[PDB]
């Protein structure tokens, strides 16, 4: 049941993603730049289980893709990084 979502990088989805890269700065001690999100799909888990590959930045164009699995419970605003790795 991971079904694709369509709008990948509309606003909620790089609103998780955001919070995702906030966890990572504040957990492994350094910030990345959000740039945006190249994949998101979907599984009910307890709640709904987000798998997204995102991309990201070091200096200035320093690009890499990470991939970060977050577990959602909007109807509680209740949002956790499972899981968040470069490629």
């Amino acid at each position: 049941g991971i079904v694709n979502v369509p709008n990948p990088n509309n606003t909620k989805f790089q609103e998780l993603a955001r919070f995702a890269i906030q966890d990572y700065n504040k957990k492994q001690n350094a910030h990345l730049e959000f740039v945006e999100n190249l994949n998101v799909k979907e599984q009910v888990v307890a709640g709904i289980m987000y798998y997204i590959t995102l991309a990201a930045t070091d200096d200035a164009g320093k690009k890499k893709i990470y991939k970060a699995k977050i577990w959602v419970k909007e109807w509680e605003d209740f949002k956790k990084v499972v899981e968040f790795k470069l490629v």
